[PDB]
């Protein structure tokens, strides 16, 4: 894989990221807490989002212009994307009352952390702009990158807002769980930061700043992002936690999941009442009841049929909109998620 | 007052700020939640930080260059400072387990809000960069302002980190509460965003971007910021909530307050044990015991003597470092806080 070939170097750059962010002795204790937050949260993942920056940079920039300093900036912008995601996940885990993430207990669930994690999450976000300034201040794409990361934060936060509004705690209303709402949540909430942001960063780094090029790129990447969140919802309930590294909470959290949307599209009036009585509640028995209904409506086969249809749809979109970028930029990402 | 003369216009500009931030129908519900967050949080205060931008702009820019569009940008950057503070306070109220703010219950304490306020706080932060782009994108000071707001967030977050580390819940250790630590907390945590940020924004807007000018300005403004946080700590316990609009929690929160620092400097071994047994705990009786010790050590008179010494010290600093800026830029702010 083109990701496996660049992974080792990317992960080894993390030490430099941390050292640079850790180097006024009065704030030494705060800096040690930042190091602890960085090391706990921005490490233990697959680093696919950050790697997508590095890989896309190598495919878009002329090898002659891929010098030691330009590669360093690519690895740094890659780590900036991982830091953005670390910021969102630390905060999303509090708001979703999650237990584990990347095989360990959620940072806020750690004794002595608690709601202090809210500030820790904001520090991770601040670190992006610290790194963009330290490594890209003198580059012509500097402001493009600042604006792209700020826009990515706004889009995700709007998406998280739709997510929380559609999922009110202890307010069970399935009328809100529609396909139109679902696609809107995921587009803003996941698709921009997970797929548009990494490729767009490498594009700007390669001097590709044209609105039309970014629009064409966005058409493919937002559609891949939608499949990716549908996969995330599927794995929340039917995935193996020893593989996902996290425990699913969508049913207990009354989330507008792809699965509840598909359940509602296929449920008889009798099945609708079962779901109405058991969804969005903490009881193990009620959550087990919902999973049984999903299994009875054969949603895992519906997801597998969707994964196939989605893949063929995204491939058709790469054929239509990849030009003038190398199709490999999008094919490498499509192989990693499908 | 130079603030009273510009207040009405500034507060009336809020409607335009909200309309511009509220104007893709799919995200309509999220936008209505953003409007609710803006209206609840960025309104009910004294708006002194945002007003400081407007007033300083008028004193630094040549009246001939103070056209309709430039004034609009000044009111917008002023509202951006209020939005930064709204972001910090919504999150600080969760982390400090506060009850009220600006005469109403804390946004997170509202039924149906809760930990969703974490995302609401991030949306308020995102709104700054939305406004800076909509109104200052074509201005030569655009990047200066972006960097100044991002640096302000980082500084405050580092300061909040020192604050939370020095105040561990249920871990009563007075050994941490030193004057060196106190000054470090407040400098990063309050002084940069409250006093440096507003004047620096107006300076950049007036084309004053010189490092030496910003350094001289910072020397006065960080010292004013220190007095202001000392005043905030004093009012936390001895202020009138019907005037402050908020209930104090520093004693129950085990905070490194200016008052606990002064108590420790003057306490006998016997008085140290009383404080050790009663500080950083929820019991009304224990909090009453701490306030009695502060009254016995005559800390309100120590604060009044400090307010006098501080004022004379800041005035001496305006004489030394105000040039070439009009001393009125700093005198107007000193009258508002002293
Ligand atoms: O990692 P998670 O919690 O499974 C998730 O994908 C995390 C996340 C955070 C922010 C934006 N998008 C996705 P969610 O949407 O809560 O299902
Ligand atoms: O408004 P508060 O809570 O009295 C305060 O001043 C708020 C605040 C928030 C962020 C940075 N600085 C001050 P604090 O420091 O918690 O005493
Ligand atoms: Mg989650
Ligand atoms: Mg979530
Ligand atoms: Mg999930
Ligand atoms: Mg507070
Ligand atoms: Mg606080
Ligand atoms: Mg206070």
């Amino acid at each position: 894989d083109v990701y496996a070939q660049e992974k080792q170097d990317f992960v080894q750059h993390f030490s430099q990221i941390v050292r640079v962010l850790t180097e006024h002795p009065e704030i030494g204790d705060a800096i040690a807490r930042l190091k602890e937050v960085l090391e706990y949260n921005t490490i233990g993942g697959k680093y696919n989002r950050g790697l997508t920056v590095v890989v896309a940079f190598r495919e878009l920039v002329e090898p002659r212009k891929q010098d030691a300093d330009s590669l360093q900036r690519a690895w740094t912008v890659g780590w900036c994307v991982e830091l953005l995601q670390a910021f969102f996940l630390v905060a999303d885990d509090i708001m979703d009352s999650s237990l584990t993430r990347r095989g360990q207990i959620c940072w806020y669930q750690k004794p002595g952390v608690g709601l202090d994690a809210i500030n820790d999450a904001n520090l991770l976000e601040a670190c992006i702009y610290r790194l963009l300034k330290l490594y890209c201040r003198e580059q012509p794409y500097y402001l493009n990158l600042i604006e792209l990361f700020l826009q990515s934060s706004y889009q995700t936060e709007i998406g998280q807002t739709l997510d929380l509004l559609t999922a009110p705690q202890g307010n069970v209303d399935l009328v809100r769980f529609t396909e139109k709402r679902y696609k809107s949540i995921v587009k803003y909430g996941t698709a921009f930061y997970s797929f548009y942001l990494p490729i767009a960063a490498a594009m700007y780094m390669a001097g590709i700043d044209g609105e039309k090029e970014h629009a064409n790129a966005k058409k493919i990447l937002l559609e891949m992002g939608e499949f990716f969140q549908i996969q995330d919802d599927y794995l929340d309930l039917f995935g193996d936690p020893s593989v996902t590294g996290k425990i699913g909470t969508d049913i207990q959290d009354n989330k507008c999941s792809w699965l509840v949307v598909q359940c509602l599209q296929r449920a008889t009036p009798e099945q609708y009442q079962i779901l109405k009585e058991n969804y969005g509640q903490k009881e193990a028995e009620k959550v087990a009841r919902v999973k049984a209904l999903y299994e009875e409506l054969d949603l895992p086969a519906v997801f597998l049929q969707y994964e196939e249809d989605s893949y063929s749809h995204i491939m058709a979109l790469i054929e239509q909109y990849a030009a003038p970028l190398p199709p490999a930029v999008f094919l490498g990402l499509a192989r990693k998620i499908y």
